[PDB]
């Protein structure tokens, strides 16, 4: 399991992470996150607002204490507040950022957290706001990094500007590429981290409605690999400074996507997969 720092103030995580979200049976959920520390991954993601009052938060913390704790770097979040039929609400008031911190600690149990992120950003307060307070529980040590999620340009530079960001976690995949244009650039120039989420995922569920993509498995072929293994491999493969976190519920998914890490791509490889995704009558359908 090859190890990369993510972003530039210090933060080092195995390449490949692990969504937490999924998992939320107490005992197999444990044991997911125990094997997945086995192959080597040590980045664990969460977030407040996954499972029920926390409880993902609360499993995680759990399993945590089953594993070498200074080992791992543990990733989650705050931001989503409340929601409803009007959609997603975010809060990011001093106040809030600061008792979401602390009830992040104790349903994780631990007295620090790796990486906080911003789940959502609020749209109603100053991005130097909710980052200042961010930036004092660097300092008390209640938490080490920070993190955005699906943040604007805009919202990343002043980010930055008020406390050094070490991560960006956005959707990226061979499906859903659009952080390419812009996105991307801006965070090597910050020198932030990139975390995909959903590498795999929005392939997956795609594969399954047109099941119910040859050019894909015929790549996954060409290369020796399943074509869930060559979507998350092609992701891999965008930078050293890209962390994907994929989930799954299942040891045999979770053991294939560690198998990912064996696949190598050259950048012809790479560019070919990226086209890919923008009886003398037995003849068959060309790719
Ligand atoms: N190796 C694999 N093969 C097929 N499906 C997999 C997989 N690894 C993860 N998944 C699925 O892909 C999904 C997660 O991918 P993400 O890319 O981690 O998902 P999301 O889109 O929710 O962010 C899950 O539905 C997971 O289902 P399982 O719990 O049944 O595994």
């Amino acid at each position: 399991m090859p190890r990369v720092k993510l972003g530039t103030q210090g933060l080092e995580v195995s390449k490949l992470g692990f969504g937490c979200m999924g998992l939320s049976p107490e005992e197999q959920g444990i044991a997911v996150i125990k094997e997945a520390f086995n192959c080597g991954i040590t980045f664990f993601d969460t977030s407040d607002i996954y499972g029920e009052n926390g409880s993902n938060e609360e499993l995680l913390g759990k399993a945590l204490k089953q594993l070498p704790r200074e080992k791992i770097q543990v990733g989650t979040k705050f931001g989503i507040h409340e929601i409803g039929f009007s959609g997603v609400k975010a809060k990011g008031t001093p106040d809030y950022v600061r008792s979401c911190c602390e009830a992040s600690l104790k349903r994780l149990d631990v007295d620090y957290i790796d990486l906080f992120y911003i789940h959502r950003i609020d749209t109603t307060v100053p991005i130097e706001i909710t980052m200042g307070e961010l930036k004092k529980l660097v300092e008390e040590g209640k938490i080490k990094y920070v993190g955005l999620s699906e943040a604007s340009p805009d919202t990343i530079r002043r980010a930055h500007a008020v406390h050094p960001v070490t991560a960006l976690q956005i959707e990226y995949s061979l499906w859903t590429r659009d952080i390419e244009d812009e996105i991307v650039p801006l965070c090597r120039q910050l020198g932030i981290g990139i975390v995909p989420y959903s590498p795999i995922g929005r392939g997956l569920f795609w594969g399954k409605a047109i099941k119910e993509y040859y050019r894909i498995e015929a790549l996954s072929q060409k290369h020796g690999c399943t074509p869930v293994q060559l979507a998350l491999a092609w992701v891999l493969h965008q930078g050293e400074d890209v962390v994907p976190i994929p989930g799954t519920t299942k040891i045999k998914n979770l053991h294939n996507n560690v198998g990912a890490l064996k696949v190598k791509l050259t950048k012809e490889d790479l560019k070919e997969i990226s086209d890919a995704v923008p009886w003398k009558f037995a003849n068959t359908p060309p790719l």
